């Protein structure tokens, strides 16, 4: 489906970290994404484990193991500091129902610094942080 | 213009799955639109819930571990729509966010026109 | 498909005669629509034949038999006038490709006067 | 607003002329598009004039000057031969209601078939 690409763009464009990134850039961000079906109950990211990627919950809902547990349905995303630095996950997130995941690996978003200055400026901005 | 955009957003919600076109068009008409600046608290922990929210533009943030954010096409507060339970997490705007909300009262008042809405309440009540 | 309903609503909502209609009224009109698939070359409406229905071209393009052979793609509609009066077609429109048709018959539209005040207001403003 | 952009993308991709084109290029087309809203009654393009651009209907309806006028609604497009070539508009098109439109100028379209010759 071609409409899936659009809705993925729509999700990607909505990321605060990506606000000053133009259309051309966003496309290649979307093209880099990796699709993964996750069964109900299965872990997506462990607490305290090395975050090397960002996640996008296209269809289905996810459970969040926190001081206050919350099930968050479709159109959800997390892991911005896993892209930029090597921040470990502050909470275990798992699939509440059948989950349709899209994943941005920190390697691919990084390999975009050569062609995109706006992305390059994200990492440099993380000098004092 | 916005109506069709709102129809499809609402029609994506599983709670509204078994609903019909005539019922759905009335729900869209009941929606309220609001644009919130980045940082402003939308709904707060512990406070009672009286509406359901839809993200149209931008993305909101859930304050638990500040991990999960919700972008366009996302929704929250299904149970605060039917029953009236307080929110399990504080939600606020990460960016400038365009939102729709369906007030619980306006949804409850559609039992008059929809056996399906009434059934949702009959099961939820018991 | 529920997806097709919203596309049909959107086209109906764009009809000049239908502008002063609320979202709920447009639902009854879309519910009244009749679907047909018509092969390329077939006549949708023939000049001089009585106009008893309005047409919506959901998929495919249509050709108008004007001295200039024009092809007008999907999202096309005509025969708005055929709901008001019995006036015959001024031209012949035919399918230029495979066409998915939607049809609102003048009779089905007419008896929505008892259902909804705005349609009844359309007939009053006409006859006045 | 990324709202209009997404709407414009899905709109142009539904048009057959752009079907066999990749996500990378459809975007550049969309950026090259210009938006205008026209009042009911106003002439968008005249018969016999110079065919400069292609048109996409967003909201409202335009009308084509046929004996019993044919209207084009949201998702409709017109003026294709004004890109593949540059010939007189074969019929006069005006606004039936208040119409929101997208337009692609033959300048930009040609200036984008060099980057990706797919047409």
């Amino acid at each position: 489906r071609r409409g899936d690409f659009v809705r993925n763009w729509q999700l990607v464009a909505a990321v605060p970290l990506f606000q000053k990134l133009g259309p051309a850039v966003l496309v290649e961000i979307v093209r880099a994404l990796r699709a993964r079906t996750v069964p109900a109950g299965a872990v997506i990211c462990r607490i305290g484990e090395p975050g090397d990627r960002m996640f996008f919950v296209v269809e289905g809902s996810v459970s969040v193991a926190t001081p206050n547990p919350v099930e968050l349905g479709p159109g959800a995303f997390f892991g911005e500091m896993a892209l930029i630095s090597g921040e470990p996950w502050s909470a275990t997130v798992s699939a509440a129902t059948t989950v349709s995941l899209l994943s941005l690996h920190s390697a691919d978003f990084q390999m975009l610094c050569s062609s995109s200055p706006e992305i390059a400026e994200i990492f440099r901005k993380t000098a004092l942080e």
